[PDB]
């Protein structure tokens, strides 16, 4: 790496790892569209396995960006429309609260207060149907944003229905394979387990548990190298040769709703660049990020704005991840850690690094 990149990264991350007690971390900086990698510490404390460029981390909700792009690709293929009623793809959702709830609302957390988590007791396809049938919206559709796995999770399940493929196969075939994300997995194969970091929660080694709509909302595992490649693909979709995929990436960065100075895309969230660091830093904090907030519709949605800080935080019980990029500066960052540490600390470090290089 250029010594400038080396120095800001180390000067920023070293203190972060110390303060937050992070066992292991990988960082990629995308600078003028070239990746630079950094790693520290342990993928597996017990077995003394270091973090490397090949280590798999749980992305947690950064997975929503893949779901949003896969959904965008389905739109581009003419398979679904964001204006379609939810019931078009799940006619068994007959409870009348679903009248007027579209794929758009599901994708963008504006259905009317779908819950943050799908309950644990929901397992089968029939459990899930009952869950959404019984759900009572707090609000009319398209009025309030409440970040929710059960909202975008369902968008992901329904978006792949016309394709005939499982969500995993659609993702593999239409997103991972075309982008050469060859070490990115919904289900980690046995052959790759050697590279799968442990998460650490209270110093216990943990991996994410199976859950309804897990793949769609929080179930991708990836390497810093693949995640650098994901960032490059989203920074410059016009370099992508697969037409519907290029378009899908563009659709996931359109601005559908605004709350405060934040705009909701499909999985990605966006602010105008230059951003006020306090606005993203404090904004990443969980009970701003996870709070009920009125939304203003963007009618019609603004296509991907190049001068944006585009980002997503993600967590599992044992991992904390963050991705942020600025299309107009060909600049981006990925931070993957096997501890779930506070979001503001993530955005703060990312901001310090990208501002220095911008
Ligand atoms: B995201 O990342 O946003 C998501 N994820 C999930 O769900 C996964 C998991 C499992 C276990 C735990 S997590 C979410 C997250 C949250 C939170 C976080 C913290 O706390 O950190 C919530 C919701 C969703």
């Amino acid at each position: 790496a250029p010594q400038q990149i080396n120095d800001i990264v180390h000067r920023t991350i070293t203190p972060l790892i110390e303060q937050q007690k992070i066992p292991g971390m990988a960082v990629a900086v995308i600078y003028q569209g070239k990746p630079y990698y950094f790693t520290w510490g342990y993928a597996d404390i017990a077995k003394k396995q270091p973090v490397t460029q090949q280590t798999l981390f749980e992305l947690g909700s950064v997975s929503k960006t893949f779901t949003g792009v896969l959904g965008g690709d389905a739109i581009a293929r003419g398979e679904i429309k964001l204006s379609d009623p939810t019931t078009k793809y799940w006619p068994e959702l007959t409870a009348k609260q679903w009248n007027g709830i579209t794929l758009l609302h599901l994708a963008t957390y504006t259905a009317g207060g779908l819950p943050l988590q799908v309950p644990d007791e929901v397992k089968s396809s029939s459990d899930l149907l009952r869950f959404y049938q019984n759900w009572q919206p707090a609000w009319a559709p398209g009025t309030q944003r409440l970040y929710a796995n059960s909202s975008i999770g369902l968008f992901g399940a329904l978006a792949v229905k016309p394709s005939g493929l499982s969500f995993e196969q659609a993702m593999q075939t239409r997103v991972f394979q075309p982008l050469k994300l060859n070490h990115t997995w919904i289900n980690v194969p046995p052959a790759e387990e050697k590279n799968y970091a442990w998460g650490y929660r209270e110093g216990k080694a943990v991996h994410v548990s199976p859950g309804a709509l897990d793949a769609e909302a929080y179930g991708v595992k990836s390497t810093i190298e693949d995640m650098a490649r994901w960032v490059q693909s989203n920074l410059k979709p016009l370099d992508i040769n697969e037409k519907t995929l290029q378009q899908g990436i563009q659709l996931a960065q359109s601005r559908y709703w605004q709350t405060g100075d934040m705009y909701q895309g499909l999985g990605w969230e966006m602010l105008d660049w230059p951003v006020n660091p306090d606005s993203i830093i404090n904004g990443s904090d969980n009970k701003i990020a996870l709070a009920a907030r009125p939304v203003k519709a963007i009618t019609p949605p603004t296509p991907a704005v190049r001068a944006s800080w585009v980002h997503k935080t993600g967590a599992t019980g044992g991992f904390g991840s963050y991705v942020a990029f600025i299309p107009e500066k060909e600049l981006g960052i990925v931070m993957l850690a096997n501890k779930n540490y506070p979001n503001p600390a993530r955005v703060d470090a990312a901001w310090q690094i990208l501002n220095a290089l911008q």
